[PDB]
Formats: structure tokens, sequence, C-alpha cells
């Protein structure tokens, strides 16, 4: 699950011949492929995009099709370098404080909407729902915010179901050149065996290379959020949470 090198976080069209060779090495290790010569693709990225899938299969009978499809997924992420997932609590306990949550997500979304950022809105209570599938399209983001404002909080606090939806997206569309951060807004008041499920799911987030941040609403349980987020420093209240994250994002945006 090693991330793509920084040189290779750029669009393939800007890749150098050295980059293409480095890309082939990374894949060999990432996908346990039959090793190939560094001179299998003796060209730059622009040239690589002109090859057909047949050309990939001819140059690498054992890995060509897989390499071609790996490249298609990279091209699909386009300029995305940072995937941001909002896991929002919509349990009964926040029915009278949802606008605060919405405003928080709204401010961050309007702040960093750009070609390099893709957004996903997830809400959770007794069930979890994807309000906005991961997208950097500003129109879809604007519609997703409208849907988010219309949410009526009801139900229990099953945050592990919310974290899963993000993990799922990260597994399918969220690797390669994109860094994934998950922002979970909740009071962290869990019942029964939910605390274990939530920490287990959060560990799967970190195993996918995702950094988990916990923004606490209401009288939030500090201890619980510290076990969900990566660290105590990644757990901060809503007040001043906009300023905090703005920086974390801006720093990651530096690539
Ligand atoms: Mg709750
Ligand atoms: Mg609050």
């Amino acid at each position: 699950s090693i991330a793509l090198p920084a040189h290779l976080r750029l669009q393939p069209i800007y890749w150098s011949r050295d980059d293409v060779a480095q890309w082939l090495k990374w894949a060999e290790n990432e996908f346990s492929l039959r090793p190939i010569d560094s001179n299998t693709f003796e060209m730059n990225g622009k040239a690589l995009l002109l090859l057909t899938k047949e050309d990939f299969r001819y140059r690498s009978p054992h890995s060509g099709d897989e390499l071609y499809e790996l490249l298609q997924h990279i091209l699909a992420q386009a300029r995305a370098v940072f995937d941001l997932y909002f896991v929002l609590d919509k349990s009964g306990s926040v029915a009278n404080n949802w606008i605060e949550i919405y405003n928080f997500v709204q401010q961050l979304a309007e702040r960093f909407v750009s070609p390099e950022m893709r957004l996903s809105f997830i809400v959770f209570s007794s069930q979890a729902t994807i309000i906005l599938p991961l997208t950097g399209d500003r129109g879809k983001i604007s519609k997703g915010l409208e849907d988010l404002k219309r949410v009526s909080p009801v139900g229990e606090t099953y945050i592990h179901e919310g974290l899963k939806l993000a993990n799922e997206q990260i597994q399918k569309a969220g690797g390669l050149k994109t860094s994934s951060i998950i922002i979970a807004l909740t009071d962290g008041k869990l019942d029964g065996l939910v605390p274990s499920y939530a920490e287990k799911e959060a560990k799967i987030s970190r195993s996918l290379g995702a950094s988990v941040y916990a923004v606490g609403v209401l009288d939030f349980e500090q201890a619980q959020l510290e076990r969900i987020a990566d660290s105590k420093e990644q757990v901060f209240p809503v007040k001043g949470g906009f300023q905090a994250l703005k920086g974390i994002i801006n720093s990651i945006l530096a690539q």
C-alpha cells in the first residue's frame, strides 16, 4: 500500500522517461508483478498515452493489460491530489445543532473547491448514506451542500458505518495520486460495542493511508475521539476547527 512517488503524482502527460521507468518499478512492487525491464517503455508520458492496450500487452505479455488499466485509473483522478471525506453525525443527539455542522462543511468546501480537490459528503445515524459521491465537480458539490442542509438528524450513533463508506471510496477511487483525509464530526457518544467497531474501522482508514481527524460537536467525549482520530493533535472542537483544517489542507495542497 505504498503511495505513488511525488514525481508520479503529476498527470501522466508531464511524466518524464525517468518517471515512466520509476512508475514501472512501483507497480511491480505494488501489484507483485513479474519483474520487467526498465527499458520496456522507453518513452515519456505523452508517448505512453498514445500506446494502445495491445501495445501494452505486446511490450509486457505478463503485465501489460494490468499496467494499461492502472494508467486509466490514474488518468481518471485527473488533477485530484487530495480527497476529502466528511463523515457527519446526524443522530438524534445533534438534531438541534445540525446547522453548525453544515456551516462547517460548507465553509471548508467553498474554501478549497478547485481542480486539485475532490469532495465526498457522508452522513450517519442508525444507518450511513453517501450524500455526495467523491467528485471535484463544483456543480455536484453545490448540490451536495443543498442536500446536506436539508438533513434532519435522527437515530443512534453508528459512526463505524459512516467511516466505512469513506473507506470504500478510498479503496476504489482514492489511492494513486490522491491523499485522503477524513473529517468526522460527532459528539463521540457511543453505546455498546460501537466504540470497538469505530476504532477498528478507523484503523482500516489508516491502513489505506488515510488521516482521520475528529471535530467534536457539543459535549464531545475527548477520549473516544482520540481513539478514532490518528492522534490527540488531530482532535479539536468545532470552534476554531475551520481555521485548523484550513491549514492542514493548504499544507497538503502544497505538492
Ligand atoms: Mg451522536
Ligand atoms: Mg458544537
